[PDB]
Parts: C-alpha cells; sequence; structure tokens
C-alpha cells in the first residue's frame, strides 16, 4: 500500500489497495489516516467494484446514509455527512472533472484579523422539507483537531450581518477558500474512486462535458454536529437529523 | 449654559456662551464634556468672532498646531484632537457638513466584526512621504470609549489584499456613515463647530456650484491611538506632528 | 411666490404660499415646476394644515392613490408620482429625512455605467405578491430626464446572479445616495414637503429615541416606467395600484 | 493529426505531431485552426524537443518576441502576445500544474447587460520602466472575429470608475472568466508542450510543489494592438512597444 501525495496541501492517490469488505484492520487505517491526512485520496484500476462491493468497503471506514457550486455537503442539516466514497460507472468523452478545495489549507491560510472574524462568526445554512442550521464558522474537526472553514453554497447569510455585508463576505471568504493552491481537479478514468473528507473540503462538479451520459455511484458516510474553536455546537433551527441507510 | 441634544447619537448645540478666551474654567469644562458626549457641538450667534479670539478660545481647551469621509490627518500617528471651524463667507446655497460618530458606529457592530475590528490594523498614507498603521479601534484617553477609525486615508489592512482591503473598508464606512450616527449641518453666519476627532469623521459636501466658501480651522494636537489590547499605531514612515 | 435652492442638485424652498384646495392655476403650475426641477421642495409656516385641507391641496396636483432608501412602491409597476408630507408630531430631537435626486445621480455616471443601466433590468418585490421587473433607467414622462430606478425594494437583476446583484445594487446605491445628490431636512412645525417619486429616493432615520413623531402623507397617482428604449416595466405577480 | 477535445468551452490535445521547424504548410495550419479553436492545445511525448527546436517550430507560427495571479500576458503593453509555446524541462515530483482560462468562452456566457457594459469599457494595465496602456475590455480577436474579455491582474483600474468601483467590477469580471467551466488545468509530464491563444485567454501557474525545482522553456509569439466592438484601439499612456527577439 502506498500514498502519493498530488499536491503540496491536498490529495493523495492511494495505490497496492483493491477494495472491497475484506481488507484487513491495518489497512483500513492506513486508508483512514492517508484520507485525514490528504482530505481527498484517489485509488485507481478498481474494476471490480460494483455497488455492493462498494458499500461493503464503506461500512469499514464508517455509517453509510440515506453540484456546479462550490459545497460541503447537506451542511443545511447539522449532523452532515463525514465522508463520501464516489465511483465512476460511466464518463463521458471529455469533460467531466471534479475539484475539491481543503478548508483546512484556507483556515491555515487566513492572516490574524480573518481568523478572528471567522472564530466567532456563525453562518445559516438552508436548503431553500425545510432545513436551517446555523453552523459556526470554524469547526474543530472531530478526529485531528485541526480547525477547517465551513461555508460553501448552502450559506444563506452570516448571523448579525445584513444581507450584503453577508453576500461580500461569503465570496471573500469561498475566493480564499478555492483558490487553486488547496484543490485538486480529477480527471476521471474509468475505475477510478475518490473518497473525500467532508469536514474538511469542499467540492464541486464541472459542467463541461455537453451534457454527454455520466454516471457516477456514490456512497456518504454519517458524520457528526459541528463544535467551534470554543467548544461552541451548531444550532438547529428547523429540521431534523440526517438519518443512516434504511 | 445650555446644551441641546440635536440627534440621539451625535451632536448638541450649546446656547448661552459668547466664545472667547476670557471664559471661566467652570464653563471651559462644561464644553469640553459636551464635546466628549456629543462629539461635535455647535455654537450659534458668535458675531464677534474673529481669527485671533478664534485662537483665544482654541487655547482654553488644548494645544493648536475635503468630499471624502475622514478623520483628520490619520496618514500622521500623533494625528489631531479636535477642530474648531469658524463660517467666514458662506454660499447662497448648499455648503454643509456631515459628522458621523465612529463611538456609535463600532457601538453597532455585532459580536463577529468586533472580533475582527479589534484585531485589525490599517495603513492609512498621505499619497512629505507619511505612512502609519493605526489599529481599526482605538480606546478614546478621556472618555475610555471605543472608536472606529478608518476614513479615505486608509490604503489597506495590514494582512489582505488589495480586494479585501477595499471590499472591508467600504463595508466598515457604509457602517460608519448610516444617517443615525450622522449630523448634517447647515452654516449660518456666526456659526462654529467644534468636533472630537477621535470619535468622528468628516466630510465636504460639493454641492454649492463652487460659489466662495470660506471657513476658518484651529486644529488641536492629539496623541497616538491605543487600541483594546494596548498597543500603538506603528510610524511605518514620516515625523510626528 | 419665491422658490430657493437649497442645494446644487436638489432640494427647494417654497415661500408665499398657503397650501390648500383654493390655489389658483398660476399658483399651481409654479408649484409644479418647482417640484420637477427641483425634486423635493419643502413649504414653511403651514400652520393652518389638517388633513383635509392637505387633501384639498393634493387634489389640486394629481389623484391621490422607512429607514432603508427606497423609491415608494416600486414593486407595484404603476408606482406613484409623487408625496405630499405633513408634520403632525414632531420629537425634541433627531428625525430628520433624507431625499436623493435619482436624475442627478444618473448625470453622474460614466458612460460605462450608462451602457450598463440602459440595458438593465431589476426585479422589484415586497416580500399580496407584488413582484415587478423595471428597468433601471427611467425616463421622466413630464420632464424627459432620465433617473435611476433602485433602491431597497430591489431583489435582484435579470440575467445576473446573488452575489452580483448584491454587488452592483450597491454600487449603484452609494452612486445615487453620495451626499451631493441629497436633502437632509430637519422638520419644523407647520413644515410640509413634497417630492417628485419619478426622481428620487427617501428615507427616513432612526435618530430620536423613539419619542413620538406623527407625519400626514397624501400619494399621488403615477404610471408606469418606460426606459431609454420604450420598454415598458413587467408585471410578474401582482395587481395595478 | 488528431484533435481531441478536453472540456466543452476549451483545451484540446494534438497528437501525430512531431513539434519542430520540418513541418509541412498543411499540418501548421492544422495545428493553428486548433489552437484558435481549442484556445489552448497540449502535444505528449515531445522528448526530442530541446531550445533550438521549439523556436524552429516557434517560427512557424509567428514571430517570437524578446505567475500565480490570474492574467493575460504582459497586457501592460499595447501590442501584447499573441501566443506562447511552454515545453516542461523539468518537473517537481508533486503539484505544479497550470489552468487557463477561455475569455471567449467568458464572453459569450456574459447577459445582455454585462455585455453592454464591458463592451463599453476601458481598463488601465500596468507593470507597477513604466507601462500603463487602456485596453478595452471586450477585444475581437484579429483571426476569428470572436469576442473575449481583456483583463486579469495587470489591470489596476477602469476608466470612470472610483477605485473601489474598479475593485468590485475587476473581481466580479474574474469571477466569471474563472469559472471551471471555462477552465483546463493541466498536470504536466515530461515531454509536454503547451501553445496557448493569448488573445482569447487567461493563464495561471500555481504555487502547490512545496518550492520542489521546476524548469520550463517558454517561447513567445507577438501580437497585435486589439481592437474593440466599435473599431477602436487600445491606447499608450506610457511605455514602448514590445519588440521580436533580438
Ligand atoms: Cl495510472
Ligand atoms: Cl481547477
Ligand atoms: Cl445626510
Ligand atoms: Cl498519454
Ligand atoms: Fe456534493
Ligand atoms: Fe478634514
Ligand atoms: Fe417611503
Ligand atoms: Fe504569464
Amino acid at each position: 500500500i502506498t500514498v502519493t501525495k498530488l499536491g503540496s496541501r491536498i490529495g493523495a492517490r492511494v495505490d497496492g489497495v483493491r477494495l472491497g469488505g475484506d481488507l484487513d484492520d491495518a489497512t483500513v487505517e492506513q486508508i483512514r489516516r492517508a484520507l485525514l491526512t490528504h482530505k481527498v485520496i484517489f485509488f485507481r484500476h478498481q474494476h471490480h467494484l460494483d455497488d455492493s462491493r462498494q458499500l461493503e468497503f464503506a461500512r469499514l471506514l464508517g455509517t453509510p446514509i440515506g453540484a456546479t457550486r462550490w459545497h460541503t455537503d447537506v451542511t443545511f442539516a447539522a449532523n452532515y455527512p463525514a465522508a463520501s466514497i464516489l465511483r465512476a460507472v460511466t464518463l463521458p468523452s471529455y469533460g467531466g472533472s471534479t475539484l475539491w478545495a481543503s478548508t483546512v489549507a484556507a483556515y491555515q491560510q487566513l492572516p490574524e484579523p480573518l481568523r478572528h472574524l471567522t472564530e466567532n462568526l456563525w453562518a445559516l445554512h438552508t436548503n431553500r422539507p425545510d432545513f436551517r442550521t446555523e453552523h459556526p464558522v470554524v469547526r474543530v474537526h472531530p478526529e485531528t483537531g485541526e480547525r477547517a472553514l465551513l461555508a460553501g453554497d448552502f450559506v444563506r447569510g452570516f448571523v448579525g450581518l445584513d444581507g450584503h455585508e453577508s453576500s461580500v463576505l461569503l465570496e471573500l471568504l469561498q475566493r480564499r477558500i478555492t483558490m487553486p493552491e488547496n484543490t485538486v481537479r480529477w480527471s476521471w478514468a474509468p475505475g477510478d474512486v475518490a473518497m473525500w473528507d467532508n469536514r474538511a473540503t469542499q467540492h464541486r462538479a464541472i459542467d463541461d462535458y455537453d451534457d454527454q451520459p455520466r454516471l457516477m455511484h456514490r456512497i456518504t458516510l454519517m458524520g457528526d454536529v459541528p463544535v467551534n474553536v470554543h467548544g461552541e455546537r451548531s444550532r438547529v433551527i428547523s429540521g431534523a437529523p440526517l438519518e443512516v441507510l434504511a
């Protein structure tokens, strides 16, 4: 099993692994560490995979649950996902790459004033079945302790700020998060599988394949409610917790 | 001596006072307090004033030293404490002046923007090359009130890029110059305004079609800002006033 | 009857007039012209006025129908032409009102922003669900002057995303409410203001600490905007006024 | 010789060509058309190339002349470059990808109001030897007739706009231009060569290789002074024209 960095702040390729439910503990743990360290990892040549085997693999790393704007998944809910595992099924003849950004790297690049701002800022995330959650803008990752910015396209405003202030500040933060130095863009080939840490990233689909057929299979793993640098938790304004796969 | 509020967060008219250098301690003190409380105060019917008498008055309150919103001379580290401004020749229309309370603006900031501004430094410049890094929140040395320090001399914030600085400065200026924080004075003959430059910004208004307009200003020495953490402004370039 | 400018680009005081329904054609006409020229006009010493007499005056000028900058009822397609506003009960301080000339603001636009605004549509809404797509430049039906149409009822511009709309609207509002384009009136008992809603925005100011304040407004029917290319506003939802 | 699209709005790979000064007219022309159509093209496996052969090739397509912000090259000059040809010499073990955006695609995605704005807008581009040029924000490409946005990191302001307006509008335009649907990101392998149309693109280096050694060789081809949609030309405020390779 080898892990090779794809860039300075994000991304790694993991080789010498056949994904499935039969991986030993040492291998699952090596994978877990690579995920947490590199934020998004890629396995190539996984042509043996189907839906069931992908699910069997997913169960080893977490509890499975039941596009072209930058976002963190389902952040309108309080207990939004920890991670997802995504395999290519049918790919277009061109385009169709995917972007990830490290929101840990983004936080690390913030100068002190913007650290003080974001560590003391709350965003309303919504899906508009009405989900509204006030999340902190800095989250302390529950497995690594690393601070990560929490924002993305589900943010509708910041508490205490007016609509214009919120629009300007959100875009300032998005501009920083999605700086290319914080990002990896993956050109999918058949057999590829991506896994990302949704507590430490945003991602974005790209509509550059002229609507040619494209099919991916995603399995998403249950996460927990964010805690900020002061130990404060996200507040549910409206909506229910996300639930495991039935 | 009476002090009459002109608005909730800023401005008062002081009546029953003949400005000059012969005012007693009690009266000079009441004037000082009105100024610190109301941020800009106005005296009407001061027709006896000339440059000499204005200066004699000014000396009781301190040591004597357009159309963009600014705090005076903030490209310098020890920028002025206050100014005293008399109408001499007024246009037949227009020519009003605006002041904003930067104390009021700070008090209206929600918690996130307090945490931002209390940890933020702005570079102020006059382009003699004056460049000073001032804190964005200054603690008034006489009242203890916190005031936003920004305005048109700001060229950027330390650690932010040019676009971030442009957007943030305008966000802070939009807050500071909200009309609830401002008083606009239409000058009549004999009017004098005095403002606390440690707690305000002001702005001339170009709405008199360049008719002749003459005012006489006397400016009083101030000290170097202290921020909420006790830190002082940093001279990058230039000398003290 | 005398008309005195208050500023270069906006505002005049009309003296020598006792407002009411018994004014002759000549006087009603001079008042109409002063209004169209100066965008907002003020009458002082109108202590004889009551609701009935204000309405009788209003009927000579048209057909009778807070703290954010807006043009009245622009979420409707045929929004008002003008309003007439009388002080009834005034606070002991604060309580001034601001008007901006959107004609002046249009005239200050450089060529690129004229090309933008002359080809721009804004969605105005009241959230009865009123939604209207208005042009951002309207051609005044009586004067032919071009005026910016924007303000706080704007929710977005057709073809722009939410962030673009937020940034552009604020850019246009920053231009419109530049103090050179505005008049701020401190109300005294007996004061009446009348403004042309086709050529202005206005804004109440919350600087009187919620002391009691009562004004009486009468609003006059207007028509549907025409833009520089002859195009009319589009009702998306709601009825005509 | 084959040309394969890499994405809907930008980028193509050209195969079955050995780059050099010996290419026949038909081949040079096929290359020219591919460049103008796809805005940036890539040739792989060119391990025979050295500086001299790259130059011999460049001479077939134009007249050769004498990083991590998005820009169009040398736009502070009036007659800024038409195109560049870039080969990898020494590559880092990770990171080091390059981004291009199509400013033709960007113009095509503008809604009517922003077309009216930009077609009637002028930007001051500067290098701060003092180069200052007022360029139109829409340029009509001299070979294809296509309209392209002209902006990027050398813009210091727009004529008639104040500093804040200019900052906000430039970023609005950059945000549109650099939307991922308008972009291609190339992971360099040894032997790769990129050629881009500088009249129809912006590009950006990415600092994500932790300053490992990296060496590219660039040859840049002379361009001409922009003309806008009204037939108006760029204005030299200060500085000299760019000059051919001595
Ligand atoms: Cl491979
Ligand atoms: Cl990218
Ligand atoms: Cl005002
Ligand atoms: Cl290959
Ligand atoms: Fe997603
Ligand atoms: Fe000043
Ligand atoms: Fe109103
Ligand atoms: Fe370059």
